[PDB]
């Protein structure tokens, strides 16, 4: 493992710990980085957003070919390391949470998802402008992400992905690939946007998916209930809403559009 002993020179060399995080994986294995890249189709045009370089292996692949590259860390160590040992001209590093900063204007994502930020960092794509995103997530983040409404797994990164995204697991990525190794496998997940969105208000998903087991009617007379208004106020109204005999992990994103159109109708959403 040539990559992996240049991991383990690296480390050495600045001292430095394989983790600042209990889930920092590094990618170790240069087919799966080029596999990726060119699942992306990344060219001299791209301007790309990676998060979490580590130690810059992905980053300094992704510098070759295209125009641009923002990769984002939070470890000022990591940051200082990647400044010494590598040349790029094309590559700003910004530090921070990547889920926190804002961002900036990319058409691509190529990226290793730390599985402590997988959720919150999908949900903020999710809602940007982007032509294509190529990353990878632990397996069964990654299978929550294609989970098909009504099964065990589907839940608000489900239903997002599907009502704004068009996402594909293009394949799993052993545990072999990264050190230190991981428990589990991870997978290649493909994201573009949809062409024609299911856009949803982002309360009432929330409201509806914080207890996706219950039945529509409960889940909004709870939700609503819970922001400090009388049940007495909602009870009808939540009692005649669409898709009633449904539990919310049965919903698809045309069935929360409908639910939404009427509580805007009938003043429960602003
Ligand atoms: N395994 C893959 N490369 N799948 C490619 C999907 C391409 C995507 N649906 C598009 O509209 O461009
Ligand atoms: O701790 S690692 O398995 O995310
Ligand atoms: O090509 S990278 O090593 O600056
Ligand atoms: O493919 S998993 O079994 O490493
Ligand atoms: O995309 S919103 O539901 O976080
Ligand atoms: O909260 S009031 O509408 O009874
Ligand atoms: O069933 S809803 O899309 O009208
Ligand atoms: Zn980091
Ligand atoms: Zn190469
Ligand atoms: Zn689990
Ligand atoms: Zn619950
Ligand atoms: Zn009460
Ligand atoms: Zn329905």
């Amino acid at each position: 493992s040539k990559m992996r002993d240049r991991l383990f020179f690296l480390l050495s060399k600045y001292g430095i710990r394989p983790r600042d995080s209990i889930g920092q994986h590094f990618l170790i294995i240069e087919d799966v980085i080029e596999k990726a890249i060119e699942t992306a189709n990344v060219n001299e045009n791209d301007v790309i957003l990676e998060v979490g370089p580590g130690l810059g292996f992905l980053t300094d692949e992704l510098a070759k070919r295209a125009k641009k590259v923002y990769t984002i860390e939070i470890d000022q160590k990591i940051i200082e390391i990647l400044k010494k040992e590598y040349s790029w001209n094309n590559v700003k590093i910004i530090q921070g949470d990547a889920v926190r900063v804002e961002w900036p204007k990319f058409n691509k994502v190529v990226s290793n998802i730390p599985y402590k930020i997988s959720s919150p960092f999908t949900f903020k794509l999710l809602k940007t402008d982007f032509e294509r995103a190529v990353v990878m997530y632990q397996l069964e983040f990654a299978l929550r992400m294609v989970a098909k409404p009504g099964s065990r797994n589907y839940s608000r990164l489900s239903l997002m992905a599907q009502a704004l995204g068009n996402v594909e697991i293009v394949m799993k990525i052993g545990k072999g690939a990264f050190y230190p190794r991981p428990k589990v496998d991870s997978a290649l997940v493909l994201i573009e946007p949809r062409k024609d969105k299911i856009v949803l208000n982002e309360n009432l998903v929330k409201a509806l998916f914080q207890h996706r087991r219950k039945t529509v009617p409960r889940a909004l007379k709870d939700s609503i209930h819970m922001l400090g208004v009388s049940k007495d106020e909602i009870r009808g109204i939540i009692n005649n809403v669409p898709h009633s005999n449904k539990r919310v992990f049965q919903l698809y994103p045309e069935e929360v559009k409908d639910i939404e159109e009427y509580l805007k109708k009938h003043g429960i959403i602003s």
